[PDB]
């Protein structure tokens, strides 16, 4: 009915959204969050429950950020909505998430906002506490 986040990705990407889960579903922060290929129903319009979840019934939206996510069409589609909600991130919605070594350019319309760096060994103590943090706010 009502979700934290969701969790935009490609089907390559999934192991990490099982980190996801285990980091902020099933420790203290208690999160309620939106995956795809769980908490959506079948025989619902990719597009128009797209449209239904990113903009009502969930605050934020995490993109885990990858070469493989470059490439889905999916995950295209979500992240142009979700900027188009609110471009400029006045409202903190869009929560670019980079957790491997990517080889391609980070994605350009997303250039100007902070993403969560997993991959920098000096501050991998503040990555989950900042993304918990952040889905937890109004």
């Amino acid at each position: 009915e009502r979700f934290d986040a969701f969790i935009c990705y490609c089907p390559s990407d999934i192991q990490f959204v099982q980190e996801m889960i285990r980091q902020l579903e099933q420790t203290n922060y208690r999160l309620k969050l939106c995956v795809s290929d769980r908490d959506v129903l079948p025989g619902t319009c990719v597009w128009s429950i797209a449209s239904e979840l990113i903009e009502k019934r969930c605050r934020r939206m995490v993109v885990v950020v990858s070469d493989d996510y470059l490439q889905s069409k999916e995950c295209d589609f979500q992240t142009k909505f979700a900027l188009s909600l609110s471009p400029g991130a006045h409202q903190k919605r869009l929560i670019p998430i980079k957790y491997k070594a990517m080889k391609k350019e980070f994605p350009s319309i997303l250039r100007f906002i902070t993403v969560c760096d997993y991959t920098n060994p000096c501050t991998k103590s503040w990555f989950w506490t900042r993304l918990a943090k952040a889905l937890s706010l109004p």
